[PDB]
């Protein structure tokens, strides 16, 4: 299958994201300094294991080189002080782009203030996320930082149908669309995450990704990790049950033409990369029938066999 | 996914197979007495550990009850003596349908000859397979047995592309094709397996399954286990890398609307059931969008969470 709209392929400090199915490998986004991460001893001050963080980053580079799946780091923080330190460390200890990420918007806003309108921040920092309840101070913070790429969380807990993403992105009635809001903050590149409620509803998330790519061509992806970790029945079964079950959830959106996955904790990268790379290789082999051409030689199809 | 043709749903001794995606759970087909299966002490005579074989069968029943994925047993033999004894054991020690399976047509034919005319054989035994080298003797033997269900195997290194596998199935030029051959043997129910050449080309297998369901409405599935076991680079990595990779391969045809998977050795059932059930739950959650109704309450979506 192929999408009608010409697909946006963004180049985020070397990382290609988007395209027609089989054109580009899945971009894999691993979480670090998340709530309960054992390498963080104090989430308020940002006291973290630099050796263990470096080792996770080096492992991501090695898996990325093995499969050809590019990586963006999901950097989480619970305070301005902590997320600022986390971001400074990520900037120095990898070349990867990264998500500035937090549960609390005020943590993202505060961290942007500290980081300033640094040209490296504009090239490597992706705002996570512009959500339905965005504030003017949030858009001002993004604009002062001079950011160019954001995750658009195209999720409304009152608008669960895939077709409603057209309304959320474009706007409807008196409501400014999320794309219009991002553009006001100076954002030019939109990674669309339609949101995941639970594991089963990942099928609606992936259908929403298809609508967005079909009609607008923005790269589409999602973040099923929270839904997988709340599946206590699977998680307590141990190896390899939790891993294959996770693999089934994380690969599913890719089988329907999604462009990126937030796969959760980076410690799971070794099995996530191998499953995702397997799905990419099979999708790209289908190119041979569709005439769709790979946009890079760094593709799992040419690497993992 | 929703398929053009009206789908054929077979009821094989209580096991539902086929339909629109999300209508019925994936049927999982585990292999027993395969080459090198260590519970077999003599593969020529069919001497095996009956308690160990019973333990695999009981485990399949337990996993099936957990997820709601029905099971058919893939019963392999390398001799008429062995496959006859294997079939007699499976008849008495499970209620499940099974594949009468051998690489050697002579072994399949010989074993079928031993089993005679038996309504239990006609209801439970699925011939594996009607394939490109079929003989009139083999069709006559199937007709004498009064079998009604067969695996139609389009695996041929003279039919690599999906549309060439459809030509093998429906017939072309001087060939009646595999479906026409099965019908002359009195087969009325066709489980179509386009074959797996290698891991990457599981997408071509899946494209062939899609054409079958689009045009004919016959249940479609495949047997990717050999291709996964021959993947030295991935298998070398061990647990859980081999399994998540295997799960990516086995779930992929299900994400594109396939009806059944031969997942290889029954010992792998514990992780195969957990991955496949996960994909099924996500597919069934789509049912409102596709306009599909579940045909049963025994569905992973209603059981595994």
């Amino acid at each position: 299958f192929k999408f009608t709209a010409q697909q946006h392929v963004y180049d985020i400090n070397g990382v290609k994201v988007g395209g027609q199915p089989g054109e580009y490998p899945t971009v894999l986004i691993g979480s670090i300094f998340y709530r309960g991460h054992k390498i963080v001893s104090d989430g308020q001050k940002g006291i973290f294991d630099k050796d263990a963080a470096k080792a996770l980053l080096d492992q991501e580079a090695e898996l990325s080189a093995e499969t050809g799946n590019p990586f963006i780091i999901d950097v989480l923080g619970e305070s301005v002080e902590a997320l600022t330190k986390y971001v400074e460390f990520i900037l120095e200890n990898t070349t990867a782009p990264f998500l500035l990420d937090s549960i609390s918007p005020d943590v993202r806003v505060g961290a942007l203030k500290n980081l300033g309108k640094d040209p490296e921040i504009q090239k490597r920092l992706i705002y996570n996320s512009i959500e339905e309840h965005y504030t003017e101070e949030e858009l001002a913070a993004i604009k002062e930082a001079g950011l160019k790429t954001a995750v658009i969380l195209a999720f409304s807990k009152k608008a669960l149908k895939p077709n409603a993403r057209i309304d959320l992105l474009q706007g409807k009635d008196d409501k400014e669309g999320l794309i219009a809001a991002a553009k006001r903050a100076g954002i030019e590149q939109f990674l669309v995450d339609p949101g995941v409620l639970d594991v089963a509803s990942n099928s609606w998330t992936t259908e929403a990704i298809n609508v967005v790519k079909e009609q607008f061509g923005y790269p589409g992806g999602c973040a099923p990790s929270a839904a997988v970790y709340l599946w206590k029945k699977m998680r307590s079964k141990g190896t390899p049950f939790f891993e294959v079950a996770g693999a089934a959830v994380f690969t599913y959106p890719i089988t329907q033409g999604a462009d990126f996955i937030l796969y959760g904790p980076m410690m799971n990268a070794p099995w996530v990369y191998r499953a995702i790379a397997t799905t990419d290789a099979m999708i790209a082999y289908n190119n041979k029938l569709t005439g769709v051409k790979m946009g890079t030689t760094e593709h799992p199809l040419l690497k993992i066999f």
